């Protein structure tokens, strides 16, 4: 028999403690009920850069609080932005999870972004052309590199059993969940952190994205610019995000006495080999890493309740996910794509998403996927809108594609 | 029973074909039969920016044969340097495998870098200070991206069953040979295509490096600066690279009708949760990947006849990598240290290095490690030396560890 989790071939693993700062808090628990009220983090962009650049784009997410409202002079120096963020989760999701002690030698951090400290080289570059290449910081490399994040939070934590940074843009934070807890069934590790940062909303990727005419510019109603799903969609909208969860294995878990907020059962990475930044429009590999999920879930399709819907708010985007979703034969699931309320955070999105999944199975609800007021002919789905949806959530699958064409779905299940 | 490679838990996986482009030449058989004759890579850096920031290294090899010399202006619109040396890897791998037809749903392509297209930032950064917004490539994500590499590989390859790009510094490329791996064993993939590319030698990584203290300065003689665990070393030396291998399950290379080079037998991931630059000096977590590798390939200690080790030629560094590989139970090993001849390359050296390991088994050889003229007293090692050591190599482990601490063990059979 093909190991499962529900046959017992893989181990049962749970996720024991979440933490998220969003445009709308930087408290988690806050951001749901956030959500279930209906609120957007979407505003009109007030950053001098948007009249200065004359840019089509007008509107976003910020964090409601800046993540270096939390940081000093030294954490300033020696890390970049995102390490920054990596810290600051880092130390709340530990702080939360009970402050455990585990054993270094079976503890994990995976975590993705997008980018990583972009902004890093720009000023290592100036540093030099003033002063020379003693200007430049020894320090460099380590804010420079793409892993920064995950180093800092695994140096942090003490994380000794591996510390790594999957990159697929738009699904790197749950690709990186997904790598924990292969990590995890696979014996390497019994407990791990895992998650996704992402830097805030920039000019240039501004420029970048709206160049491919993937961004809204419903900028005389913020708020009402992402509409995933709807007829009217115009694209995506940026908002700043950052997320990490703990999950560790069922044993170790019950062992220290923590409550599993949900479990995680599986995980199905596949690729399009379709374009550079479009998805596949047929959507059968994205399709497909949800079957993989389940294939290892120990799950049919008739399982699933909810789907957490990549849902960016492009036209081909959710064309392309809805084929997906028939092929992975889950239409008939209760559809949310939060990002019509939280925008869009490339790297860090998908942790987010998944944490905001597992928060969906724990509270048997849905909140209103924002802006749905015209179903598109095309797509078929049953998007939770309106109000938030009560009802009896077994299992969800998360999805999360990106650009070069990207499929990660995890697949978890009501503890 | 704990699964395992050698009682048939995981399933049988050899490396089917091998490219690499390195300082000594374009072809990787040319690669070691130049390493076999004792030539060195490393030569006085030709590039003016030398005397321009009268910088303190003067050393380090190009590339024998540019990249750009095998790209045309379309090429050079569309992707970062990294990604135009993934397409020419890619392109003369799959060559070489006698251009098979696989099923594009059971192929994956793993592959990682230390930096990805960061020339490409500076670029869309300068080209919007002139011309605003419209001025910025739609291209410029999919140029900008870190996972850019492993994305135009599988695109031209045609890998549906996953495109991942793991970084971390120093051992991407290994790492992403392991997850290839892993992504075979777990039932995910039959073939993978898997390595590292990794930038040319550029200003700002000599003067970060540099400052760290971590660089050869031996510019008097510029094939004797790299002398890994010789009394006498000083550090580093750069040397450019990158390297593709084709791995698959030995059922399906046997279906096809291709001779195996090697077997890869398994794989150890973990952490120092130490220094955010620096090695643990007891080299206990780095030793702890080369058993993971051993635990997952069924293998003891015993087994292993050489070491590929990562051998930076930095003081702290090879005296870590030594009390990494007494704790791994294999200081009874001929230790081989490529990086004194073709130098380090970050993101790409993992993988070259592994090439290396593959065609030590092939070739029942070492070459020697250059440089070698006075044993450390704290290092003892067997490291081969003078001229090159042909041997009864069954099995082989190649090290790989990178800045945040990170450790990449494979373990490799003769076929
Ligand atoms: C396989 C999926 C690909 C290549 C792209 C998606 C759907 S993901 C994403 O985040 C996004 C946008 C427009 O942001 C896409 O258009
Ligand atoms: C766990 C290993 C760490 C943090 C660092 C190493 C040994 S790897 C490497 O490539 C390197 C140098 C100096 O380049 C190191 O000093
Ligand atoms: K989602
Ligand atoms: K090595």
């Amino acid at each position: 028999s093909q190991p499962s989790t529900a046959n017992g071939g893989f181990p049962s693993v749970v996720v024991t403690a979440v933490t998220a700062t969003t445009s709308i808090s930087p408290d988690i628990e806050s951001t749901w009920k956030g959500l279930l009220a209906g609120e957007s983090g979407i505003h009109a962009l007030e950053d001098e850069f948007v009249t200065k650049w004359d840019l089509a784009v007008k509107i976003g997410g910020h964090l409601k609080d800046p993540v270096d409202s939390h940081m000093g002079r030294l954490d300033m120096r020696r890390m970049s932005y995102v390490q920054r963020m990596g810290k600051l989760l880092g130390g709340q999701l530990w702080e939360s999870a009970g402050s455990p002690e585990v054993d270094p030698d079976r503890f994990a951090v995976v975590v993705g972004t997008g980018l990583g400290g972009a902004e890093r080289i720009v000023e290592s570059y100036d540093l030099m052309n003033a002063g020379g290449p003693r200007k430049v910081s020894p320090l460099a490399v380590q804010m420079i590199m793409p892993n920064g994040a995950a180093a800092v939070i695994g140096l942090q934590l003490g994380a000794r059993a591996g510390v790594m940074t999957p990159v697929s843009a738009c699904s790197s934070g749950s690709e990186a969940i997904a790598h924990a807890w292969r990590q995890i069934v696979m014996g390497d590790a019994d407990v791990a952190v895992c998650g996704g940062v992402e830097g805030p909303i920039e000019a240039l990727p501004i420029a970048a994205f709206s160049m491919m005419r993937a961004m809204s510019t419903r900028n005389d109603e913020p708020e009402r610019a992402s509409r995933p799903f709807d007829k009217d969609r115009d694209g995506f909208v940026f908002g700043e995000a950052g997320a990490l969860m703990l999950i560790e294995t069922e044993e170790h878990a019950k062992a220290r006495g923590a409550k599993p907020l949900a479990r995680l059962l599986g995980a199905g990475i596949t690729s399009d080999a379709f374009h550079m930044v479009a998805p596949a429009a047929d959507g059968v590999r994205a399709g497909r890493a949800m079957t993989r999920s389940l294939e290892l879930a120990g799950l049919s399709p008739a399982d699933i309740d909810h789907v957490n819907a990549h849902g960016t708010a492009t036209p081909i985007g959710d064309a392309a996910e809805a084929n997906a979703i028939r092929v992975a034969g889950c239409d008939q699931a209760a559809v949310y794509a939060p990002k019509s309320a939280l925008g869009h955070s490339i790297g860090a999105v998908g942790a987010l998403e998944s944490v905001l999944t597992v928060l969906t199975l724990r509270d048997g609800v849905i909140p209103p996927t924002l802006n749905y007021e015209t179903p598109d002919p095309e797509i078929d789905l049953d998007v939770v809108a309106g109000e938030p949806r009560y009802g009896d959530y077994r299992y969800a699958v998360n999805n999360s594609f990106g650009f070069g064409g990207h499929n990660v779905a995890l697949a978890f299940g009501r503890y």
